[PDB]
């Protein structure tokens, strides 16, 4: 490559794995979104929440691919495993699942940052910090808030609590 | 002092004590606000309510200090005791606590007004009346209203009532 | 905590100590501001300078508390020690004091950053860099500039130099 | 009088004396203003300061007369003694004189308020509080600030300090 500089093969590979992880998260959220659009589920604010997250993860993938090219590395795609469930249960089940998913993305980010720090790759480390690590922290906090509110509502009376949460918290 | 006139040492001292009381109330509300921002509490309208009150009490302190200087007295600061609790319970627990706190500030105002009246200090008495006594009455009435509504809601079903109050009453 | 991830107990504790330090700095600046509002001191541009800094430090505290909650840690407040002086001397005395105070806040930031780097906490490290470390550097430079100008003016003729600095440099 | 109610002859008389005091203060400020307009004094910001105060005191007189009529009392005017000096010295001399004058007006206000309180005349007491007592406190604080600044400047080098104060503090 005419441009590649201070960009290790280990980081290149790790960035390709992370792209796969973001794409797979996007796919997961797409499934979650359309489950909540089912006529027998019918929670539009929940559908919209997860569809917006599908878009966000696809944007993260695209930003990682842009950077891979900026650095002179080469994007390599792998098969995308389908989401872990076909049906996602109640709102709290789905929010727990999303938190698990985001924590796994955050751990992959942290691992990538440790690797870049080990390879002395300050551009990679700043990239991740600027665009990814704070967005994860903020989203996980928002999801944790939502879980606490859903849990508090479905303790009381489950159907009514799910409706109220979708109507009064979700867009 | 070149400006001091009809301003007793007793009032000067009492005004410094009241500044400490307002600052300590501010600190209390700051704690209350951030407890309701915890991911395992997660009541944003409650957080916002108490953060606005923290700002209001700090403003009261600053107004008392401005007056102390206008009169030729001298501000003296003391240590600020931390708030009485680390965790604030449910919304009704927190609102009861705030009412207790505001009643104690109102009693300090009333005591200061009695002292100024005993010292024949009509400026002090008008100052307190204009900026402090009516604001307290109004805030305590608002808090009492909120407690009545929260209590009526958490009698029914506690988690659901707390959510509805934060969503439909609080900003 | 349902959200906590890669957030050590050491950092949590250190962040709570830093909140105390920012609050105490705020309190210090509040005292400084109101001393310069005394009728026998009467330097309005100096009062305004320190009152704006009191607000800024309170904002720093609030941002640290927001982050502590975003990460799943728990805010704990301690008593706030009163400021180190009741009377702050001349403008140069007060500016020296503020520089000492800001250097101590900057060292606490640097210490916290070293701890986060030791605990491999890149979010904490980016947080501090983005919001705190550059603001400190910039403010200390501004204070150093002010001290140099005040010192150059009060070498000449002290009362006149203090007035000119407040009128022609301070807002 | 068809309207007079709870308005003692003592208060009526005291209000007429206070009108005389305000008019005489106005006259004093008029003299002060025109002394600073002399070609051999020539401090325009000082002239403007005292001319604005002459207008303010005349406004206070007119407000006291409006109230005397609102209450059913009867205005009675007495001769106005000329100001205590023909020439007013330096800026600090003149500011000291104004502070002495305002303290004497404030004491007359306080005396009138004590009398109204003794006669159980709450309208009079609120009138004085609303329109007069806080305006005095604020003006005396402003004058005290000015004296401190002038004194600090004329300690250094008297002619230069007087000029700088008129240019950089006064409108």
């Amino acid at each position: 490559s005419q441009i590649r500089q201070n960009y290790s093969t280990e980081v290149e590979a790790a960035v390709n794995r992370l792209v796969n992880l973001y794409l797979r998260a996007s796919y997961t959220y797409l499934s979650l979104g359309f489950y909540f659009d089912r006529d027998d589920v019918a929670l539009e604010g929940v559908c919209h929440f997860f569809r917006q997250l599908a878009q966000q993860k696809m944007q993260g993938a695209e930003r990682l691919l842009k950077m891979q090219n900026q650095r002179g590395g080469r994007a390599l795609f792998q098969d995308l495993q389908k989401p872990s469930q076909d049906e996602w249960g109640t709102t709290p089940d789905a929010m727990k699942a999303a938190i698990v998913l985001e924590k796994s993305l955050n751990q992959a980010l942290l691992d990538l940052h440790a690797l870049g720090s080990a390879q002395a790759d300050p551009h990679l480390c700043d990239f991740l910090e600027s665009h990814f690590l704070d967005e994860e922290v903020k989203l996980i906090k928002k999801m944790g808030d939502h879980l606490t509110n859903i849990q508090r509502l479905v303790g009381s009376q489950a159907g009514l609590g799910e409706y109220l949460f979708e109507r009064l918290t979700l867009k």
